[PDB]
């Protein structure tokens, strides 16, 4: 029926409705650190989020998205392997039912507790919907989360989750600064890939940061209290909303560092 992360509608079934699931540039992938090519031609990333305007948080039934005003160049990403300016539209996470799983990308087969995706679209295409139809339409920054110390900048998100527990619920979420979610270092790996949920379009330049951020056990516990279902439907906790690693095929992962 409709796609999800269960036994009957999970990632191994997606190809029946979205054949591109077996495509040549699907994400996520495992990052083999000894095979990644250092590329000295890659520039440092430029993250300009000081004028970011968050608007709302929404449970869409597969994750929770924090959405931003993308009608102007307020929160943008440029540099790195990118040509042009990419505007932030939303961020969301993928997480597990246990601390030893949850991330989509892996590093030398190591899985993290969760993975944050900051989604941006190439302004040359005018809107998000046109951007997803192009090979260079989106840039996603992926950041791993490990369990350890609490991340103060994540607490405002954790605290509003009770108000969007079920699918289709939304809440006003203004004045949230996404700078509180970045690691200290911006070293990264990059490769050409896709969206990790249907429609699985191959329009993404992924930028995965080497340095994870730490979150407390209590913080991730609050993520696992969300629901996949809508209000008044049988409760299905929102956990393990990650797609496993896909074949690298004819692709090279480049590193911005050595
Ligand atoms: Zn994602």
């Amino acid at each position: 029926h409709h796609w999800g992360y269960g036994k009957h509608n999970g990632p191994e079934h997606w190809h029946k409705d979205f054949p591109i699931a077996k495509g040549e540039r699907q994400s996520p992938v495992d990052i083999d650190t000894h095979t990644a090519k250092y590329d000295p031609s890659l520039k440092p990333l430029s993250v300009s989020y000081d004028q970011a305007t968050s608007l709302r948080i929404l449970n869409n039934g597969h994750a929770f998205n924090v959405e931003f005003d993308d009608s102007q160049d307020k929160a943008v990403l440029k540099g790195g392997p990118l040509d042009g300016t990419y505007r932030l539209i939303q961020f969301h996470f993928h997480w597990g039912s246990l601390d030893g799983q949850g991330s989509e990308h892996t590093v030398d087969k190591k899985k993290y507790a969760a993975e944050l995706h900051l989604v941006h679209w190439n302004t040359k295409y005018g809107d998000f919907g046109k951007a997803v139809q192009q090979p260079d339409g989106l840039a996603v920054l992926g950041i791993f989360l490990k369990v350890g110390s609490a991340k103060p900048g994540l607490q405002k998100v954790v605290d509003v989750l009770d108000s969007i527990k079920t699918k289709g619920k939304s809440a006003d979420f203004t004045n949230f600064d996404p700078r509180g979610l970045l690691p200290e270092s911006l070293d990264y790996w990059t490769y050409p890939g896709s969206l990790t949920t249907p429609p699985l379009l191959e329009c993404v330049t992924w930028i995965v940061l080497k340095e994870p951020i730490s979150v407390s056990s209590e913080q991730v516990l609050k993520f696992r209290k969300l629901n996949f279902n809508g209000e008044g439907e049988p409760e299905e906790l929102m956990v393990d909303n990650w797609r496993p690693a896909q074949p690298l095929k004819n692709r090279q992962i480049k590193a911005s560092f050595k």
